[PDB]
């Protein structure tokens, strides 16, 4: 007689068949070798088993043999056409969403109907897991000398992760927060990476802060181990907060400087790329997205309607102005990649790149765009500081409209044609 094991992945704390079922939860079925439950030797052996003998350190031992691996659909993962045996069901870390997984457990097939009336060939089991909340990622300007984090300045990120309540008398296997920085960022400043749990620093021995390169991007990894990890289950609903700064080294080609972090309830031995995604991949819980919007101004200078050429040059500074076109009080020139003035080339062009305009991120739970230049006038403007011999300097700032908003998903550009006059 063929048997079946239907695995219903329940979300909740074991006190439970009324709990919600979850799709996309991944389980592997193993057969327990050399246990025949139809004999007294096999039955006595199976009441003797210690789970560590069958599965330990995140992996199946020689004592078991893999049958199949499957994801829940409609709340259930059904393993059909099974020969009678003792089975071990193992929830895996490669489900559709990251969860605090169920521990391995034994299932006999077939079983006696609990009523006594005959055999149950189709068995049902109800392992519980706990959900991970989506971490909240934000960006912060760490130095307010110039608004925002234009190319040549540092950005700071904050990743706030909630510690879930897990099953009574169980422990977290691990706890990693990983962030694959966008390519436009340099390596995080070692002295500015911080980690707190419920507002308190964590002792260094317990927290491993690592960076590693994957292609042209740096991954920052923070992993909890030691006593901190073993006691993490006592910090339910507290926040683990990771903050770091990194240099904005170039303008994103599409204007989008985008960051996400990922939480994994496991401490991989291999260097984990959280944005890897084949079926075998350890699935993290991704954070809320942060997108910072960049803009570029291109000046096209002429001198009496002609290309400037080899003996005609003008210089501009970028500023903020008020609604009436006048400079914001005490407005300093704006620095971009360490330049505070911009000289026109023989072709008349000057490019002001890597202007950070503002940031879209989650605020009190809703995606919100904030203008990085809020409160410093209303627009950008250019001041002409030098020109060619025989020409007049522009006496007023040149207003340049350059802004972003929550829908912005390409590089914001403005071309400014200026014809120096005689
Ligand atoms: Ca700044
Ligand atoms: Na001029």
């Amino acid at each position: 007689e063929r048997t079946s094991i239907a695995v219903h992945a329940l979300m909740g704390l074991p006190t439970s068949i009324g709990l919600p079922k979850v799709d996309g939860m991944s389980f592997t079925l193993y057969r327990v070798n050399e246990i025949d439950l139809t004999t007294q030797a096999g039955w006595d052996a199976a009441s003797k088993i210690k789970l560590e003998e069958l599965y330990t350190n995140g992996h199946p031992t020689d004592k078991v043999t893999k049958v199949a691996t499957k994801k829940t659909e409609g709340g259930v993962a059904k393993f059909d056409n099974l020969t009678p045996a003792l089975y071990l069901v193992v929830q895996e870390l490669n489900g559709a969403e990251a969860v605090v997984r169920s521990q391995p457990f034994l299932v006999a097939a077939p079983q006696t109907n609990p009523t006594g009336d005959g055999w149950l060939q189709d068995v049902h089991v109800y392992p519980k897991h706990q959900a991970l909340s989506e971490p909240v990622k934000t960006a912060v300007d760490p130095d307010a000398t110039q608004p925002g984090f234009s190319v040549g300045e540092n950005v700071k990120y904050r990743v706030a992760t909630k510690i879930p309540e897990i099953a009574s008398n169980t422990k977290f296997e691990g706890f990693t927060v990983a962030d694959k920085l966008p390519a436009e960022l340099g390596k995080p400043d070692t002295n500015k990476i911080t980690v707190t749990l419920g507002g308190k620093p964590i002792n260094s021995t317990d927290v491993s802060v690592q960076t590693y390169q994957v292609g042209d991007r740096t991954v920052l990894s923070v992993q909890l181990a030691g006593a901190t990890l073993q006691s993490l289950d006592q910090h339910k609903d507290q926040e683990l907060v990771v903050e770091f700064e990194a240099p904005v080294t170039k303008q994103p080609e599409n204007g989008q400087l985008d960051n996400q972090a990922w939480v994994l309830p496991s401490n991989p031995t291999a260097q984990w790329d959280p944005e890897e995604s084949g079926d075998a991949a350890l699935r993290g819980m991704p954070s809320s997205r942060v997108s910072s919007k960049f803009g570029q101004i291109t000046i096209e200078k002429s001198f009496d309607g002609n290309t400037p050429g080899a003996d005609r040059t003008a210089t501009f500074q970028l500023h903020r102005c008020e609604a009436d076109g006048s400079l914001v009080k005490s407005d300093p020139p704006i620095s971009l990649d360490g330049k505070q003035e911009f000289v026109t080339g023989q072709d008349g062009k000057a490019v002001l790149s890597g202007i950070h305009l503002g940031t879209l991120q989650l605020e009190s739970n809703v995606m919100k765009y904030t203008d990085a230049w809020a409160g410093k006038g209303t627009e950008f403007c250019l001041v002409e500081t030098a020109t060619a011999s025989g020409y007049e300097l522009l006496p007023k700032p040149v207003i340049v409209k350059l802004e972003a908003n929550e829908s912005t998903n390409v590089l914001v550009e403005q071309k400014v044609k200026i014809d120096n006059k005689k």
